[PDB]
């Protein structure tokens, strides 16, 4: 239908030009909420950037 | 510093589920350089999309 047209379009954002639009963070940040393994998945992420960042000069 | 701006993100997302700007920097740089991780995001997309698209009257 309609909203899955739109959900679909934003896709091609991501797919196309790596850039994540506003509704596709909504549903990513809800999948943060209803899913264990993404939420752990995206904490992972986030932690590789961390501890590199934690022990660098500058 | 980097280090404790990811860190304090991390928070932010464990808490209530949402991602900060400086937060989403990390998770699009990271689709950007990792085909499965990429992948990872569409998958949550295309999951938004189905359920989206259910069978349903009009």
């Amino acid at each position: 239908g309609p909203l899955g047209s739109k959900i679909a379009s934003a896709r091609e954002v991501i797919k196309r030009d790596g850039v994540i639009p506003p509704e596709a963070l909504t549903i990513i940040e809800q999948r943060l909420r209803s899913d264990p393994m993404f939420r752990q998945q995206i904490d992972n992420v986030l932690a590789d950037a961390e501890c590199d960042a934690n022990r660098a000069a500058y």
